[PDB]
């Protein structure tokens, strides 16, 4: 599914993502701009073997398990491909763990290259 910008902002503020662990709302659109141009069907194979999977773009190695990845912890205890879904829930339920890991929303590299230190509030404006 490909959302659209104030229907994704919508799901996100529903699945409690506004001011979590400090992150305005506009900080998760603007990631999910940047890291899935807001299609929760995007996979991206990184240069370590892991794949970056979802509309969060959340890595293999980590905390999803895909089968095929050197090294996996499977932190968020799901399979890759249901970060895949036309619904969030999973990819929001693992965001949630990422960002409270230690680095915040450093973890997302767009969003630490793309909209850290930006007017990310323009990501929700006209949003009800």
């Amino acid at each position: 599914k490909v959302f659209g910008r104030c229907e994704l902002a919508a799901a996100m503020k529903r699945h409690g993502l506004d001011n979590y662990r400090g992150y305005s709302l506009g900080n998760w659109v603007c990631a999910a701009k940047f890291e899935s141009n807001f299609n929760t069907q995007a996979t991206n194979r990184n240069t370590d073997g892991s794949t970056d999977y979802g509309i969060l773009q959340i890595n293999s190695r980590w905390w999803c398990n895909d089968g095929r990845t050197p090294g996996s912890r499977n932190l968020c205890n799901i399979p890759c491909s249901a970060l895949l879904s036309s619904d969030i829930t999973a990819s929001v339920n693992c965001a949630k763990k990422i960002v409270s890991d230690g680095n915040g929303m450093n973890a997302w590299v767009a969003w630490r290259n793309r909209c850290k230190g930006t007017d990310v509030q323009a990501w929700i404006r006209g949003c009800r």
